[PDB]
DNA sequence: GTAATGAGCCTAACGCTCAGCAATTCCCACGTAAGA
DNA sequence: CTTACGTGGGAATTGCTGAGC
DNA sequence: GTTAGGCTCATTACT
């Protein structure tokens, strides 16, 4: 098990390729914090003030060739508890995602399902006769009243004053 | 003693790349009324 | 006849969203 | 994936 001195904290702490962070003045080795996001963190103190660090970055920074600005540390096996240096590697955020893609575990349908709902802006229609009705979306209205979306939108933005006799205005507050 | 520190624990944010769908932008086509 | 103006389509863009990193 | 800051309690220190 290889040990190296934590750069910028030499003489105070040390790190091992297995993911162990040892303190010299404290005598013992810092216990890993494992939050809800599941990444092991620890706090390193320097001159009274202590900062929070990610165990896997510390390992990667000290035992992994490939570090370049903006790069991100990846856990090859997806096991965030496996922090051996051999399981980590400096990768490009694009590449880290492409891997999820390959494994087919990147989820975007959940966002889409919630966007189809959340992108709707309630509008108010005004008939030539004066009667008004509030619809859930410009789309919904156009369909019910046989209108064209491009048009209805133009009126809503003030680019056109009316369309097919009706006029439109957004429903504010809600 | 009292007080500055260090180890543990947590919460809060924010960026990457994704790809379906509502909202938008706006170039076009037509019929009609106005211009030279 | 040659422009303008008033409509009404609809094709190509934007922007939003929550997940697993 | 990434960083910051907060809180508690013990450890040490010593105003
Ligand atoms: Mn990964
Ligand atoms: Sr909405
Ligand atoms: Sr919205
Ligand atoms: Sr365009
Ligand atoms: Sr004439």
């Amino acid at each position: 098990m290889e040990w190296k001195d934590i750069k910028g904290y030499e003489g105070h702490y040390q790190v091992s390729n297995t993911g162990e962070v040892y303190s010299i003045k404290s005598g013992k080795t810092l216990k890993h914090q494992i939050p809800k996001d599941g990444y092991h963190r620890i706090g390193l103190f320097k001159g009274g003030k202590g900062k929070t660090f990610q165990v896997h970055r510390l390992v990667a920074i000290h035992f992994c060739e490939g570090y370049e600005e903006g790069l991100v540390v990846d856990h090859k096996d997806g096991n965030k508890d496996n922090n051996l240096s051999t399981n980590l590697r400096w990768v490009t955020q694009k590449i880290n995602v492409e891997n999820q893609m390959s494994r087919g575990t990147l989820n975007v349908s959940k966002a889409q399902q919630i966007a189809k709902i959340k992108n709707q802006k309630p509008i108010i229609v005004i008939s030539p006769d004066g009667i008004e009705k509030e619809y859930p979306s410009t789309k919904c209205a156009c369909e019910e009243l046989g209108l064209t979306r491009g048009k209805v939108t133009d009126v809503l933005k003030g680019h056109r004053i009316h369309h097919k006799g009706y006029t439109f205005r957004y429903k504010l507050n809600g």
